[PDB]
């Protein structure tokens, strides 16, 4: 299992073409990633989204020449969630890597960062 607290940042996401939140590995066919936020209106206003990549697929994208554009690489995520509620549970079926992006990432006042808590459960 894993627990992480932090904040989703438009600046961090724009800087790296997706803000890297974390990574995880698990044994078995399914795991549950639970994401909690309080500021839903700010997330909806930014079109906040999470992108999950299988780290082997993500590495293949980064090793491609010339390389994918910001939007094309995020469109190749294995799983996504559009952040519209205080909690979203993602069933991850099969290392995995999690990224945050919003309407400013692949392009206006960018507002403030969105605090979050993420819990990963392996069953
Ligand atoms: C996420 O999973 C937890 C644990 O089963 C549950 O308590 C919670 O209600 C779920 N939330 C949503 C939005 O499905």
């Amino acid at each position: 299992d894993k627990t992480l607290r932090g904040s989703f940042s438009s600046a961090a996401a724009r800087d790296a073409q997706g803000q890297s939140i974390g990574h995880f590995e698990f044994h078995g066919d399914h795991a549950l990633l639970c994401v909690r936020i309080n500021n839903v209106a700010v997330a909806v206003g930014k079109e906040a989204k999470l992108y999950l990549f299988q780290a082997q697929e993500w590495l293949k994208l980064l090793e491609s020449s010339p390389g994918y554009s910001c939007s094309e690489r995020l469109a190749r995520a294995q799983l996504t969630v559009t952040v519209t509620q205080t909690e979203h549970n993602l069933t991850v079926s099969q290392t995995w890597r999690v990224f945050y992006a919003d309407k400013f990432t692949c392009r206006s006042p960018q507002g403030e960062e969105i605090p979050f808590e993420m819990v990963l459960l392996n069953p």
